C-alpha cells in the first residue's frame, strides 16, 4: 500500500509555476498532481487547518466552507477521486474569524484520524509532502504519522518518504524542484506510555471547573478506563518488554478502546463554541496526553489483533507470536524460556506422563515460591510460581516434534494479578 | 542546561509585530528576544539557510556574508551575542545566486553541528522554536535534534519544548501568541543502525566517475572503518541488546572517530564548487547515512564515557553500568544473570575459593562448548564459553556485600571475536 499525506495551508493563494519531480514537469499551484502521477499513491491524505474558514454559523457550516473549498481547488487542478481531507483544529486571528483553543488539540484530531485511515494489514509505503504546511500542523503531522508508522512496523514493513520544494519568492520564481529530504525504513516501537491520571484525557482550554467537573463526572469512558487501566498497561509492557503469554490473555478488547476514543472525541467537539456575530470559535476543551495513549493503544491492538486465538496458549503459539513481536535480546530470553518448558515437556512425553494444572516450578522440578518483579520480567513473564503447565496427553510417535503443540500455559489468577501490578509499575517507573 | 534552538528564514522579510509569551509582550520582527526573555536559556543555537548568502566570491565569503548579517540583525533587535549560527547547506534558484547538492546534506550538516554543542554531561530542557523556520530546514532540524536528544536520554533527563507563534496577517495582525506545540519527555533512544556499506559515506552528487572513485581511494577513514566496522557494530549491538561487559569492552576511541567524521566532512566541504562569475554554489559530494551513523556513533560514546573504566571490570562495576544503560526486561534479565554468576563468587568466598583466569562454564559447574547466538543474546553476552572469571583473593568479613567488587569478567580473545560477529550480525538482520 502506497500512502500520501500532504501538510496544506491557504492554497487559495498559492501562485502557479512549474515543479520538476521524477523526471516529470507539472505547471499549477499545488505540488499534489505531479506527487501523484510520480508516486501512483493507493490513497491521498491532505491535511488543512479550519483557519481558513469564512461561514461562522457553526462547526458544520466552517467545515463544509473549507471542505468545498478544497474540493473547487481539487477540481481545478486535476487532484483526483481517492483523497480524504483532514480539517484540523487551527489556531489564530484572520480578517474572516478568529479561532481560539490549545495549538495541541491539531496533533491528537490528526492522529485520530490518521488511525482511521493509515491500513492496519500489510506494509505501507508513505510519502509525506511538506512543502505548503503551516509550520506547526506540517509538523505536528509529521509527528502524528511517525508515531503511528513506528506502531505499525511493529508488524510489517513501513518505509517513509518526505519531500519538500525549493524556496519561493512571489513573482520571480518561474520553476522549483521538489526534493526529496527524508528516506527511513522505519523502526518498530511499541507503545512504550502508561495511561494517565484521569485530569490528562480532556481539560479545560476555556470551561470553568464547575462544568469541567459536572462534565468528567457524567463521562462513562473515564469510570471504565478506571477499571480497566491496569489490564491496559499490563498489555502495553508485554510488547514493550517481551511477555508473549501476558499478550494473549490480556489482548484488548477492540469494541470498548473505540466506544472510549469516540466518547472523547466527540465531548471535545461538543465543547466547541461557535459566536456567529463575533465570528469567533472557542475550543473550550483541549485533548490530553491520555487521548493520545488510547488511539496508540487501539492502532496497536488493530495492528496484533491477527496474532490472537482463543484459549489455550501452546508453546508452539507462543514461538509464533513471540517471532512476529519480538526482536533482539528480548525475542532470545523467549526462546530460551519456551524451549527450557518443552524440553522438559518432551522428557515427560517420553515416560508417558501428561502432567495438567501443575505448577510451573514443580513442572521444571523447582523447590523461592515468593513472586519477584526480577523474574516475572526477565523470564518473559513465565515465571515458576504464576504459571500453570498442562499437557492435554496424546500418543507420542516423535515426541520432540510434538510437545510444543500439546504445551499449554496460563497464568493462575493470583498469578495473573501479580503479573499485572508488576508489568503496569515497570510501565509508570519506564 | 536551558538550550534555545530557532529555526530561521529570511529574517530581513519580517515585519514589526507583538508578540506575547510568558505573561510577557515584545515589539520587532523576530520571537527571540522575548523566548530568550522567558525562558532564560543557557544558550541559543540559530539554525537558517546559507541560500541567503550574497557574496560569491568563495564558500568562507558565504558564511561570513550570511552570518556578519545575523549579526546585524541580532544588534538590531537586541538578541545579545551568546548564539551558535549554524549555517546549513540549503538549495534553490534565486535571483542573487544559485545552490545546488542533495537536499539531504542540511539534515546530515545540522546533525553534526549540534552533535558538537548539545552538552554530552548532565540533564538537558531543550526549546524549539518552528516559528519562522523554512519548511524544509525545520523538519531536518527537528529529526536532528530529536535523534541526538532520544541519545542523550540514555544518560541524562531530557525535556522537550516546541512553539510556534499564531500566524502573521500583513495588515490585520494587532498581536501574536507564542504556542506551545509540544511538552515531552525524551525516551532513551540507543543508536540502532549498523555502519553501512563504504558507498553510504559520501555519495557523488555532481562530481565525474575518474574523480570520485580516486578521492573515495584515497580516504583513510574508509580504510580504518573496513577494519574497525565490526568492533564499532559490537559496541552499537551491546546499548541496544544489554550487554554490559560488551559496552566497556567495545567501548569506542573517540579521538578516531573525531577524525573519520573531521575528514568527512572536510572532503565534503573541499567538493564545493562555488563559480564567482554566474553566482552558483555547485555541493560536488552529498553525505550519506554512514556519516550521520557516525555522528551519532560518536555522540553516544560522548554521552556514556562517564562509564568506562580500566580493564578489570567487576560484577558491582556492571551492575551500576546496566542501572545507567538498561530498562525494562533488558535491564532485570541482566541482573539475573550478573546474580547468577555472583551468587556462586560468594559460595567460592566462604569456602576461601579465589578461583582465578577460570572459564564462566567451570565457574558455574556446566558441561556443550559451542557458542550460540541465542544463549550470547539471552544472557545479555555473559555466556559460559566466551567468558573468563577472576576473583581477587580477599579475607571476606561480609562475602554477601563483597563479591561483587572482587569478582572480575572478562571475554577471552576467541570469545570476544564470536560475541562481535553473533552481535554484528543480530544489529544488521533488525535493519
Ligand atoms: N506555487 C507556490 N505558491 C506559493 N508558495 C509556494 C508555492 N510552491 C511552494 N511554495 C512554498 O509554500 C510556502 C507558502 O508560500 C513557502 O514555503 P516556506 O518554507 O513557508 O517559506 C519559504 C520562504 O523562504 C523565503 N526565502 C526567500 N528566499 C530565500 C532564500 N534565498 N533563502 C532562505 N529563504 C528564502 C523566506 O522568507 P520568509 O523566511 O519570510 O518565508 C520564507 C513557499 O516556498
Ligand atoms: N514578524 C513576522 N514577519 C513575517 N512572518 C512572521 C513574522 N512572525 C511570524 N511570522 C511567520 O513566519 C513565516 C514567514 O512569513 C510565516 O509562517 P508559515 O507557517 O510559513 O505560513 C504563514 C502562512 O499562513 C498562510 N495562511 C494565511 N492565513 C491562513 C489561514 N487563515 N489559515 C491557515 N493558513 C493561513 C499559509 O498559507 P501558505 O502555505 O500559502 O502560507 C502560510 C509567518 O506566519
Amino acid at each position: 500500500m502506497k500512502l500520501l499525506v500532504v501538510s496544506w495551508g491557504d492554497f487559495e493563494r498559492w501562485k502557479e509555476t512549474k515543479y520538476r519531480f521524477g523526471g516529470e514537469t507539472s505547471v499549477g499551484p499545488s505540488t499534489l498532481p505531479i506527487l501523484q502521477k510520480v508516486i501512483k499513491p493507493d490513497w491521498t491524505v491532505i491535511v488543512l487547518s479550519d483557519t481558513i474558514g469564512k461561514d461562522f454559523s457553526s462547526v458544520e457550516t466552517l467545515r463544509e466552507d473549507v471542505r468545498n473549498r478544497v474540493m473547487d481547488f481539487l477540481d481545478r487542478i486535476g487532484a483526483g477521486r481517492e483523497v480524504d481531507v483532514i480539517i484540523a483544529p487551527g489556531i489564530g486571528e484572520f480578517t474572516h474569524g478568529s479561532f481560539r483553543g490549545s495549538a495541541m488539540d491539531a496533533y491528537y484530531y490528526v492522529l485520530h484520524a490518521l488511525s482511521e485511515i493509515i491500513p492496519t494489514k500489510g506494509d505501507l509505503e508513505v510519502h509525506f509532502d511538506s512543502t505548503h504546511g503551516l509550520n506547526y500542523v506540517t509538523l505536528l503531522t509529521y509527528r502524528a504519522l511517525k508515531d503511528l508508522l513506528g506502531i505499525a512496523a511493529v508488524m510489517n514493513t513501513v518505509t517513509f518518504y518526505a519531500y519538500n520544494s525549493d524556496p519561493f519568492v512571489p513573482k520571480i520564481t518561474k520553476e522549483l524542484n521538489i526534493n526529496t529530504i527524508e528516506t527511513t525504513m522505519v523502526k518498530p516501537t511499541p507503545l512504550s506510555e502508561p495511561l494517565p491520571g484521569f485530569d490528562e484525557y480532556l481539560c479545560p482550554y476555556s470551561m470553568e471547573r464547575a462544568e469541567f467537573v459536572r462534565l468528567k463526572g457524567s463521562l462513562n469512558t473515564l469510570k471504565n478506563l478506571r477499571k480497566e487501566k491496569k489490564k491496559l498497561e499490563a498489555w502495553i509492557g508485554s510488547l514493550l518488554f517481551g511477555l508473549p503469554l501476558l499478550f494473549l490473555e490480556e489482548f484488548p478488547d477492540i469494541g470498548r478502546l473505540e466506544s472510549y476514543i469516540e466518547e472523547l472525541a466527540e465531548t471535545w467537539g461538543g465543547a466547541i463554541a461557535v459566536n456567529a456575530e463575533e465570528k469567533a470559535v472557542t475550543r473550550r476543551l483541549a485533548f490530553g496526553s491520555g487521548f493520545g495513549t488510547l488511539v496508540k493503544l487501539l492502532f496497536q491492538a488493530r495492528i496484533t489483533r491477527g496474532l490472537l486465538v482463543e484459549e489455550p496458549y501452546s508453546i508452539e503459539k507462543l514461538y509464533s507470536v513471540s517471532d512476529r513481536l519480538f526482536r533482539g535480546s528480548t525475542l532470545q530470553r523467549v526462546r530460551v524460556e519456551l524451549g527450557k518448558i518443552e524440553d522438559k515437556a518432551i522428557k515427560y512425553a517420553r515416560k508417558g506422563a501428561f502432567p495438567r494444572d501443575i505448577p510451573l516450578r514443580d513442572f521444571l522440578g523447582f523447590d523461592n515460591r515468593e513472586v519477584s518483579p526480577r523474574n516475572v520480567l526477565a523470564a518473559a513473564g513465565l515465571e515458576a510460581n504464576v504459571v500453570e503447565v498442562s499437557m492435554e496427553a496424546w500418543e507420542p510417535k516423535r515426541p520432540e516434534e510434538e510437545a510444543g503443540r500439546h504445551t499449554h500455559l496460563k497464568y493462575t489468577p493470583v498469578g495473573l494479578k501479580k503479573v499485572e501490578d508488576i508489568v503496569s509499575r515497570a510501565l509508570k517507573e519506564s
